[PDB]
């Protein structure tokens, strides 16, 4: 099973990807997580994203396309995968189409802009696994600790309010057109498209998605 998650920054894609990964046994491909990992480890493929993410700008299509191709070519992706934050632009989506990377579901997370800022300020992350929590809306079982490893959670470096707003502007300019892109694909029978209300509680969004995936 191959899935794309579409949605604005902070819409909850990473949150719901964990449940889909757990239940269907497919790896999460989060280009944001992969880029931050490459910066932290100084990997030749990705370390260039340091200054770009710090400026709250998008990374070149060329770099993330290469990262995704490398990641997809791994053993754990022959049985499907979930794309989280990719594709982010029309060229990235065209790059998948050119490579024959068809997908079974495209799932759009609808969240009003006005909710994004308050979500990000409360976000806490477990960098090794990409698991994310919210101190108010989705807290860990123990404050400041990852539910899985018990390790101390951190805050992402690019989560200042000004940076979130810059990322939302880029989303609407560059990424929102993917709604129509994949709606057209679904109308041609190439994928299943579904829009979910991302303002519901986490467990309810999970249930709505479970009803789609089966
Ligand atoms: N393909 C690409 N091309 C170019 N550049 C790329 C790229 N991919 C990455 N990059 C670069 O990398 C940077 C970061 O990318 P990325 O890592 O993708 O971050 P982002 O774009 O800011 O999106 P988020 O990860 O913040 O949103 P999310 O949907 O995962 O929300 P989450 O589940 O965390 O939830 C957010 C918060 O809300 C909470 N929450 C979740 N669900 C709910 C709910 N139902 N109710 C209440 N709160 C909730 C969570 O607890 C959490 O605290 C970009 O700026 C870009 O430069
Ligand atoms: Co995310």
């Amino acid at each position: 099973m191959r899935i794309i998650l579409l949605g604005a920054p902070g819409a909850g894609k990473g949150t719901q990807a964990q449940f889909i990964m757990e239940k269907y046994g497919i790896p999460q491909i989060s280009t944001g997580d992969m880029l931050r990992a490459a910066v932290k480890s100084g990997s030749e493929l990705g370390k260039q994203a340091k200054d770009i993410m710090d400026a709250c700008k998008l990374v070149t299509d060329e770099l993330v396309i290469a990262l995704v191709k490398e990641r997809i070519a791994q053993e754990d992706c022959r049985n499907g995968f979930l794309l989280d934050g990719f594709p982010r632009t029309i060229p990235q989506a065209d790059a998948m189409k050119e490579a024959g990377i068809n997908v079974d579901y495209v799932l759009e997370f609808d969240v009003p802009d006005e909710l994004i800022v308050d979500r990000i300020v409360g976000r806490r992350v477990h960098a090794p696994s990409g698991r994310v929590y919210h101190v108010k809306f989705n807290p860990p079982k123990v404050e400041g600790k990852d539910d899985v490893t018990g390790e101390e959670l951190t805050t992402r470096k690019d989560d200042q309010e000004e940076c979130v707003r810059k990322r939302l502007v880029e989303y609407h300019q560059m990424t929102a057109p993917l709604i129509g892109y994949y709606s057209k694909e679904a109308e041609a029978g190439n994928t299943k498209y579904a829009k979910v209300d991302g303002t519901k509680p986490v467990a309810e969004v999970r249930a709505d998605l479970e009803k789609i995936l089966g």
